[PDB]
C-alpha cells in the first residue's frame, strides 16, 4: 500500500506517464439507444418507499432541485408504497421516478423491462440494479435515493450533512436476454462502463469530491489521459483538487467541463472495466470535514459512453 500513495502522490499534477494505450472494445451496449416506449422500473424490492409529498417538501427559503430536497434525514419518514413514491422533476426524464429509503444491510433491487440493450449482438432486455448503502451521513445514517425510470439516468441519491462520513453506495448490475438468462461477457470480450461526472471542489480548506471506490470481483478502474479523476491514498478514484469553482491549479470551473457532451467531459471521467458481473461503490467525500455545503447528494448516471476509446493497460 505505501508504495501505491507513492504512486498517487507523483501522479497527481500530471498526464499519462506513457503513451501506451489499448482501445476499448464497446462490446456492451447501454446508452440512450437501448430506452424504448415501454422501458420502465417494473418493481422495487427490499427498501422502504417515501412518499412523494414527504420527499417534495423543503424548508422555507430553500431551493427546490432535486438536490436540495435530498439533503434531509428521511430515517423513520419512510411510510410510502410503490404507487405513491412516484415523483416528477425534469432531472429523472419525462416518464419520473421513485422516491425510496435506502439503509444499513437492506440492498434495493430495481428491476428496468423493456429495454433493447445488447452485448456482442445479443439483446438485453431486462436489467436488476441493486443498490446498498454503504455510507451516511446523516444522524439516522440512511441515504435517500430517487431511482428513474430512465435506466441511462439511473439514481438521484442523498442525505442530510451531520458529520464528515462519506456518501457511499454499492451498485450491482444484472443483464437479462430476452430468454431472462443473465448476459455476462466472453473472456476476450469485458464489459466497459463510463464512470463520469466525477466533479470535485477540494480544497485543503473544505469542499467535496464524488467518487468511485471498491471495484467488485473481475471489475477494474482504468485512467483515462488528462482526466483529473484518479486513483488516491484512500483507495478512491477522484480529483483531489478544485475543478468547480476555479479555485484549484487548473482554475477549471465546473461550466468549463462538467456537462454531458462536453469536449471536456473527460475531465471527470474514468472507464470501468468488467470480466463478470458489473459492481462496484460510487459516493462524495468531504475527505472527512462535516461544515461542507451541498455535500451529500449527488446524481449518478449510468450507461456506456465512455468519454475515451482507450485507456492505459
Amino acid at each position: 500500500e505505501p508504495y501505491e500513495k507513492e504512486v498517487a502522490e507523483y501522479n497527481k499534477h500530471k498526464n499519462e506517464n506513457s503513451y501506451v494505450n489499448e482501445a476499448i472494445s464497446k462490446n456492451l451496449v447501454f446508452d440512450q439507444s437501448v430506452v424504448t416506449k415501454d422501458t420502465k422500473i417494473s418493481s422495487i424490492k427490499g427498501g422502504k418507499f417515501i412518499k412523494a409529498t414527504d420527499f417534495n417538501k423543503v424548508n422555507a427559503g430553500d431551493s427546490k432541485d432535486i438536490f436540495t430536497k435530498l439533503r434531509k434525514d428521511m430515517g423513520g419518514k419512510a411510510t410510502g408504497n410503490f404507487q405513491n413514491s412516484f415523483v416528477k422533476e425534469a432531472n429523472l426524464g419525462s416518464n419520473g421516478g421513485y422516491a425510496v429509503l435506502l439503509e444499513k444491510n437492506k440492498p434495493v433491487t430495481v428491476t428496468y423491462t423493456g429495454l433493447n440493450a445488447s452485448y456482442l449482438g445479443r439483446k438485453i432486455t431486462k436489467a436488476e440494479f441493486v443498490y446498498e448503502l454503504q455510507s451516511s451521513p446523516s444522524q439516522s445514517g440512511t441515504l435517500n435515493a430517487v431511482f428513474s425510470n430512465d435506466p441511462i439516468i439511473t439514481a438521484f441519491i442523498g442525505t442530510n450533512r451531520v458529520n464528515g462520513k462519506d456518501v457511499k453506495t454499492r451498485l450491482t448490475i444484472k443483464f437479462f436476454d430476452a430468454s431472462g438468462k443473465e448476459v455476462l461477457p466472453d473472456k476476450d470480450s469485458p464489459f466497459a462502463y463510463a464512470l463520469s461526472s466525477l466533479n470535485s471542489s477540494l480544497t485543503n480548506k473544505g469542499g467535496h469530491a464524488e467518487f468511485v471506490s471498491d471495484f467488485g470481483a473481475n471489475n477494474a478502474f482504468k485512467y483515462i489521459n488528462g482526466s483529473y479523476v484518479k486513483k488516491q491514498a484512500d483507495g478512491k478514484f477522484y480529483s483531489p483538487e478544485d475543478i468547480d469553482y476555479g479555485t484549484g491549479p487548473s482554475g477549471l470551473k465546473n461550466s468549463d467541463w462538467d456537462a454531458v457532451g462536453h469536449k471536456n467531459a473527460y475531465f471527470g471521467s474514468g472507464v470501468g472495466l468488467a470480466n463478470g458481473r458489473i459492481s462496484f461503490s460510487f459516493g462524495m467525500t468531504t475527505k472527512g470535514k462535516s461544515n461542507v455545503p451541498v455535500s451529500s447528494a449527488q446524481w449518478f448516471a449510468f450507461s456506456t459512453n465512455l468519454n475515451a476509446q482507450s485507456v492505459k493497460p
